[PDB]
């Protein structure tokens, strides 16, 4: 939540061409934002590059220029939460607020390997937000370096083809290639 208390599109000073184009693409996005269009952004790249930074920035910028309140979740944290109240039987209120949210950030989306019930929820949340035009921002890890449909096949390996296909329709892809990480 608030290790990025200071993550503004203003505190952001791009450190290369990649980070600069992302910033301009975000500013255009935040400016032209209709929650009824269900368009999001997808941030890909290595660790320390600033993906989560820009995702939190985008979430705030939307809220400070459009007044639309969204949510930031770590994907694993969101999944563990839900799986609990899924098999506790009595909290749907949290699930609806997540699914029906105008803006949702899925941070570190299934970066590693996931169990069947984790793949169940991810596919569920994304298909719902795909069908009901609910704008959703994603940050994800890309392994091998040098290859864009590989950002899709590498993602599809741990999420499935169906999901990555829908992620590609709704979102614009922004690769971030900073070096030296954090
Ligand atoms: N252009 C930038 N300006 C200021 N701080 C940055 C920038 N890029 C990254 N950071 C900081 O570096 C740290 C790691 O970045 P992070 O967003 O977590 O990268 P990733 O999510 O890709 O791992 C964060 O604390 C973030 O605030
Ligand atoms: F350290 Be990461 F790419 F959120």
């Amino acid at each position: 939540a608030k290790r990025y208390w200071n993550a503004n599109l203003d505190t952001y000073h791009p450190k290369n061409v990649s980070q600069n184009r992302a910033l301009l693409t975000i500013r255009v996005f935040v400016h032209n934002f209709n929650p009824e269009e269900g368009k999001g952004l997808t941030f890909v790249g290595s660790p320390g590059v600033g993906k989560t930074h820009l995702a939190v920035a985008t979430l705030k910028a939307i809220y400070e220029k459009k007044g639309i309140r969204g949510y930031f979740f770590d994907t694993k944290d969101l999944i563990f939460r839900l799986k609990h109240l899924m098999d506790e039987g009595k909290d749907t209120k949290f699930l609806k607020t997540v699914l029906n949210s105008p803006v949702l950030v899925l941070d570190d989306l299934g970066s590693e390997r996931l169990s069947d019930w984790q793949r169940e929820l991810i596919s569920y949340i994304i298909t719902y937000r795909y069908n009901n035009l609910k704008s959703t921002i994603i940050t994800t890890n890309y392994s091998l370096q040098r290859s864009s449909v590989r950002i899709s096949a590498d993602l599809a390996s741990r999420l499935g083809e169906n999901v990555v296909s829908k992620i590609y329709e709704m979102n614009e892809l922004l690769v971030i290639k900073g070096s030296d990480l954090r």
